[PDB]
């Protein structure tokens, strides 16, 4: 008779089997998102993934419930004040999501009402593939996809009562409800139709690599996809589905390599190594971390955090970061190292805490998991090895532009400089309007020396 579905992930309408089910039987049906009450990028995607969700529920004669609140407080009184019987979510597999939900499954007991969940955030049954490898997460993507290769298939991906809404509670807040500012339009738009859109496009580009040929970045693409997958926005299931047919399509190959699938799969070895560990996102008492002496050093945390470093291509990739909530994974990679086994030596769980505020498709389980793998803390496999954060950015970009794009300061500087201006002539500076430890900071570590020093800590750790 009378139903919820509860939105945390997951937010669309299509290929949601939790709410398919929840609206089979039920007489009326209310969609919910419950607010707590980190960066406004995360959060202005969260909104626009809100009141995306809201239009296409007007779109259909109902309409988004956004309640303020605790779920453990703001449950009972709706079972009771709604005379709910039915409440369907998706299946969180995060350590702490499962004990929330745990929770909020023994409160639905009490008042009767019933628990329809149901998986559909990655893939597989992660539970399902730890059995398989004898009760244990895979601490290696090898042996994960070993075993994913060999696993079953896949089947592809009433009316509401509403009253004076859009402001009792159940309209969706906005950045200036929030305590927020302003901020400056959004590279990345939220919600499940921007999402549909870029599938498109991005289905459409990866159709003209293998039967078009012919040749065209750094920055953000508007065909990518991966905070819509952090969301929901976009279900991984169709993802993989319409990957499959196009590889089918244009590759004539109806049995692709798995390679095809990297990008879902890492995130699907993630929240497997993740779903049983609850200190999964420290160093200390997580059993699968090496225990690293890592310093404690706020000011150049800081410096790194705000893209402060005096290397252009590290604050680069910061400032790109932080302006718009992605980056891509090279970029990742090379920030993520000067912090820790590169050049500062500061903490993964320090680096993983900031990208946690700022980058849009960071996980609990996806966050934590690079982090340790990217400052070999776990995952062993394949040794990442650090590239220079000179030399890696000029092997990339040989003229600077993605430098002079997101360091204007630097915009002056020859391309022969651009990644190491503190070795630009004065004459030169000067002619650049940009005078090295005035008007952009003088490199803050002696790169050579510093992992020099770095690889040596390292492997008194492995003697």
């Amino acid at each position: 008779v009378n139903a919820v579905h509860w939105f945390r992930k997951g937010l669309r309408l299509h290929d949601n089997p939790a709410l398919k089910e929840c609206i089979q039987g039920a007489d009326t049906i209310r969609c919910v998102y419950i607010l707590d009450p980190v960066g406004i990028n995360r959060w202005r995607f969260l909104l626009q993934c809100l009141e995306d969700l809201d239009a296409n529920l007007r779109k259909l004669n109902s309409r988004l419930f956004v309640i303020r609140g605790q779920p453990a407080d703001v449950f009972p009184r709706l079972f009771k004040e709604w005379n709910i019987t039915k409440l369907s979510i998706e299946y969180d597999s995060e350590p702490f999501g499962k004990e929330r939900d745990a929770a909020i499954k023994k409160l639905a007991t009490e008042a009767g009402v019933e628990v329809i969940v149901r998986i559909s955030h990655t893939l597989y049954d992660l539970d399902k593939i730890i059995e398989l490898n004898g009760g244990q997460p895979p601490l290696t993507y090898k042996r994960f996809q070993t075993l994913v290769s060999k696993m079953e298939p896949l089947e592809m991906p009433c009316m509401t009562p509403l009253s004076d809404d859009h402001d009792e509670k159940y309209g969706v807040p906005s950045l200036e409800e929030l305590g927020f500012d302003t901020l400056s339009s959004a590279v990345w738009p939220g919600g499940e139709t921007e999402a549909l859109t870029r599938l498109e496009r991005h289905l459409e580009r990866k159709a003209w690599v293998a039967n078009f040929e012919r040749p065209r970045s750094l920055l953000a693409s508007p065909t990518g996809l991966s905070p819509y997958l952090r969301f929901g926005c976009l279900s991984c299931r169709l993802f993989y589905f319409k990957l499959t047919d196009l590889y089918k399509k244009v590759k004539k190959n109806s049995s692709p390599p798995l390679s095809l699938y990297g990008q879902l799969l890492w995130r699907e070895f993630f929240y497997t190594a993740a779903t049983n560990n609850p200190r999964f996102d420290k160093m200390e008492g997580n059993p699968i971390c090496v225990q690293i002496p890592w310093d404690k050093n706020p000011e150049a945390l800081a410096k790194w955090a705000e893209g402060r470093t005096g290397f252009p291509w590290i604050d680069a990739i910061m400032t790109q970061l932080r302006q718009e909530g992605w980056i891509h994974h090279l970029a990742r990679h090379a920030v993520a190292c000067f912090l820790t086994r590169g050049d500062l030596w500061i903490s993964w769980e320090e680096g993983m805490k900031v990208f946690e505020e700022l980058l849009l498709d960071a996980d609990w389980s996806i966050n934590a998991g690079s982090w340790m793998w990217l400052s070999c803390s776990s995952f062993f496999q394949q040794f990442f090895h650090c590239y220079c954060p000179v030399g890696f950015g000029r092997r990339t970009d040989p003229n600077g532009d993605y430098i002079r794009r997101y360091l204007p300061v630097l915009r002056g500087f020859p391309a022969k400089y651009i990644y190491d201006p503190w070795n630009a002539p004065e004459g030169i500076q000067k002619v650049a309007k940009c005078l090295i430890g005035v008007n952009y900071p003088k490199p803050m570590v002696n790169h050579a020396e510093a992992s020099r020093l770095n690889i040596e800590r390292m492997k008194q750790i492995y003697q």
